[PDB]
C-alpha cells in the first residue's frame, strides 16, 4: 500500500501504526470508538479525515480516568510533531497539505477545548500551563496563527476570570424572627416559604456549580476527592447536613405536641420545594422521615393531618420502582428546577462497578471508552438543568444560615446518627414501655404562618 508509506515510519512516529484488533475497536458516517490504547485514543482524537466534535467532548471530559494531564498533553505535542519524508517535491507538498496540515489543526482544536471548557486542569498544575503556552508559542505557518490566537485570547480570559431578574420577584417572607435578628433563626422561627426558598436558591447554585470531570471515575471516593471534586462534595455535604439538621429537630423535640409540629413544619417546607420544582429538596426530607430515627415515630405520625401524610407518602412514591414517577415527573415540567443530585451518583457508581476498566484481546490491554461515554452520557443529563435560574430574591442572612449548618458539631457522621436514634428511643420507647412525657422546649407559638404567600 502506497497510502501507509506516505505516512511516517514506526521507528519514527507512534501514531501512524495500522489498525487492527489489538490496537483499537468500534462500536456497532463516523465510527464511534468502543476501546483502544491511549497511542490510538490520541490519533482518532486528532484524525485528519473528518472533525469529530462527540469524541472531543467527551475524552477532555473523561480522560483523567486513564490518563494524566501531564501524560496527555506530551502525547498531543507529540502527535504535532509529524517528521516530514526524505528527498528523492510533489510527495512532500501533499503529505503537508493532506496530513500534516489537518492533523497539526486538529492538535490546536484539542488544544481549545481543553483550555475553553477544562481551564480547571491548568488551574491545578501550574507547570501544565507553562507547557501549553511554550508549546502554543512556538508554531509557525499561515493557518495555525488564528487557532494559535484565539487559544491565547481564551486562556488570558481564564487568567482575568480568577479574579438579574427577568420578572419581579416575590417579598420575602417571615414569621416570628424578624429580619435582622440571626441569634433567633431557626426551623419554627423563620417562615417556611423562606426557609424552601433560600434552601432550593442555595441548591440550585451548588447543582449548578458541579463539573462532569468531578464524577468521572470515582474521583470523589479517592485521595486527591478535594481537588477533583470540590462542588461535588459541597453538594452532597449539604443534602446531608440539610438532611441530618431535620432530624436532629424533629429527636431532640422530647415533648411529643411539639415534636409533631416540627414534623408538619418540615412537610409544609417539602410543599414548597415541590411548589418549586426543587427535586432535590424534596428527596432531602424524604430521607430525613425513612431514616430509623424518624420513621419510627408512630405516636408523632399519628397526630398528623391525612393530607401531610398523603403529600409525604406521595414524595416517597416518586422513588418507587427505580425512580419511575420522578423521572417521569422531571421531563414533564417546565424550568425552573433543581433535579435531585443522587441518582446521578448512584447510577454513575453502577456504570463504573459494573463495567470493566479495560478490554482483553490477544494479550493485549486496551483502554474501555465505551465505559467513559456511558458516564459522560450521565453528566450530560446533568448539565442540561444547569441553565434555570429561580425568579426568587436571596436574602444573605438565611442563606448564610443554611450554609453554616452543622448538626454533626465534632461528631462523626456514625456516632452522631447512633445518637439521633438513641434519642428516638427516648423520647418514643419501643412496646410494651410505656410513653412518657417531657417538658416543652420552646417558649414562642408553635402555629404555622402556613404556605400560601402574601398578595
Ligand atoms: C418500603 O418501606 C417503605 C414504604 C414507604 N411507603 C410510603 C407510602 N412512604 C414511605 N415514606 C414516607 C416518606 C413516609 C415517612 C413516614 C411516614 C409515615 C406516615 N405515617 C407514619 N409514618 C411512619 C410511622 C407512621 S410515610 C415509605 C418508606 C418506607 O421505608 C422507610
Amino acid at each position: 500500500a502506497e497510502e501507509q508509506m506516505r505516512l511516517p515510519s514506526a521507528d519514527v512516529y507512534r501514531f501512524a501504526e495500522p489498525d487492527s484488533e489489538e490496537n483499537i475497536i468500534f462500536e456497532e458516517g463516523i465510527p464511534i470508538i468502543k476501546a483502544g490504547t491511549v497511542i490510538k485514543l490520541i490519533e482518532r482524537l486528532t484524525y485528519h479525515m473528518y472533525a469529530d466534535p462527540n469524541f472531543v467532548r467527551t475524552f477532555l471530559t473523561t480522560y483523567r480516568s486513564f490518563c494524566k494531564p501531564q501524560e496527555l498533553l506530551s502525547l498531543i505535542i507529540e502527535r504535532f510533531e509529524i517528521p516530514e519524508p526524505e528527498p528523492t517535491s510533489a510527495e512532500l507538498k501533499r503529505f503537508r497539505k493532506e496530513y500534516i496540515q489537518p492533523v497539526q489543526l486538529r492538535v490546536l482544536n484539542v488544544c481549545r477545548h481543553w483550555v475553553e471548557h477544562h481551564f480547571y486542569d491548568f488551574e491545578r498544575d501550574a507547570y501544565l500551563l507553562q507547557r501549553m503556552e511554550e508549546f502554543i508559542g512556538t508554531v509557525r505557518g499561515k493557518a495555525m496563527k488564528k487557532w494559535v490566537e484565539s487559544i491565547t485570547k481564551i486562556i488570558q480570559r481564564k487568567k482575568i476570570a480568577r479574579d438579574t431578574f427577568q420578572s419581579s420577584p416575590p417579598t420575602v417572607e417571615w414569621h416570628i424572627s424578624r429580619p435582622g435578628h440571626i441569634e433567633t433563626f431557626d426551623l419554627l422561627t423563620l417562615h417556611p416559604i423562606e426557609i424552601a426558598r433560600q434552601l432550593t436558591l442555595l441548591e440550585s447554585d451548588l447543582y449548578r456549580a458541579v463539573q462532569p470531570s468531578e464524577l468521572v471515575g470515582s474521583v470523589w471516593t479517592k485521595e486527591d476527592k478535594e481537588i477533583n471534586s470540590p462542588n461535588l462534595l459541597k453538594m452532597i455535604r449539604h443534602t446531608t447536613n440539610l438532611t441530618l439538621w431535620f432530624e436532629k429537630c424533629i429527636v431532640e423535640t422530647e415533648n411529643l405536641e411539639e415534636r409533631v409540629a416540627v414534623v408538619s413544619r418540615i412537610i409544609e417546607i417539602l410543599q414548597v420545594f415541590q411548589e418549586l420544582n426543587n427535586f432535590n429538596g424534596v428527596l432531602e426530607v424524604v430521607s430525613a422521615m425513612n431514616s430509623s430515627p424518624v420513621y419510627r415515630l408512630d405516636h408523632t405520625f399519628e397526630q398528623i393531618p391525612s393530607r401531610q401524610k398523603k403529600i409525604l407518602e406521595e414524595a416517597h412514591e416518586l422513588s418507587e420502582d427505580h425512580y419511575k414517577k420522578y423521572l417521569a415527573k422531571l421531563r414533564s415540567i417546565n424550568p425552573p428546577c433543581v433535579p435531585f443530585f443522587g441518582i446521578y451518583l448512584t447510577n454513575i457508581l453502577k456504570t463504573e462497578e459494573g463495567n470493566p476498566e479495560v478490554l482483553k484481546r490477544h494479550g493485549k490491554e486496551l483502554i474501555n471508552f465505551s465505559k467513559r461515554r456511558k458516564v459522560a452520557e450521565i453528566t450530560g443529563e446533568i448539565q442540561q438543568y444547569q441553565n434555570q435560574p429561580y425568579c426568587l430574591r436571596v436574602e444573605s442572612d438565611i442563606k448564610r444560615f443554611f450554609e453554616n449548618l452543622n448538626p454533626m458539631g465534632n461528631s462523626m457522621e456514625k456516632e452522631f446518627t447512633d445518637y439521633l436514634f438513641n434519642k428516638s428511643l427516648e423520647i418514643e420507647p419501643r412496646n410494651p414501655k410505656p410513653l412518657p412525657r417531657f417538658p416543652k422546649k420552646y417558649s414562642y407559638p408553635l402555629k404555622s404562618p402556613g404556605v400560601r404567600p402574601s398578595n
